[PDB]
């Protein structure tokens, strides 16, 4: 279990939390994050297997894409999300070709990387009021890159399907 923390202390200050899609957070100050077993908010994800990547693709990905924790990125994102009950009731099959076959969310956001690490953590199975918690490091100046990746996202088919949203942004403390 990681645990994300909006309280007064932590590794990241908070720059902004604005509502995307349904009930927002409180505003904290600061975000702390850390491994746990078992305040303005508070929220548990599970750093899990692949649910649609495949072989190629883990190729693909593996070879451009960052890591957690580097010095030049000192800038962050946390996006809470939750998809639809419609969402969670079609096939694995149907799941796999909206992501990807229609929304191409690996494929389109292949340019992105080395630029923006990224870290999925999930938590529907947990009992959370979101389905995923996504986790963004980058630089400062390839925060418009990152504001223009999102964007992007959000307009594609498989964000039809989310019903709760919020956007947080940080700044490395
Ligand atoms: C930075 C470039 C990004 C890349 C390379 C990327 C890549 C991926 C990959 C490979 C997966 C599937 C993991 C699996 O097989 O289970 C995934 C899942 C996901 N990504 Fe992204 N992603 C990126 C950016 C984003 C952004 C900015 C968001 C949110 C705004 C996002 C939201 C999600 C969500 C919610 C899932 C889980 C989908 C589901 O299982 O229903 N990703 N991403």
């Amino acid at each position: 279990f990681t645990v994300f923390t909006g309280g007064d202390s932590g590794a990241w200050s908070i720059l902004s939390v604005a509502p995307v899609i349904g009930e927002s957070l409180m505003a904290a100050s600061h975000l702390a994050i850390a491994p746990s077993l078992s305040t303005p908010w508070q929220l548990r994800g599970v750093a899990s297997h692949a649910r649609y990547v495949e072989r190629a693709e883990k190729i693909a990905l593996t070879s451009v894409q960052a890591g957690l924790g580097r010095n030049e990125a000192t800038r962050a994102a946390l996006i809470p999300i939750r998809k639809s009950a419609a969402w969670w009731e079609m096939t694995q099959d149907e799941r796999r070709a909206i992501f990807e076959d229609k929304s191409h969310h690996i494929a389109a956001s292949l340019k992105y990387l080395p630029a923006i690490a990224r870290q999925l953590y999930h938590c529907r199975d947990i009992g959370e009021p979101f389905d995923f918690l996504t986790w963004f490091e980058y630089a400062p100046e390839h925060a418009t890159m990152f504001e223009d990746l999102v964007g992007v996202l959000r307009a594609t088919e498989e964000w039809t399907y989310v019903e709760r949203e919020v956007d947080i942004r940080l700044a490395r403390a």
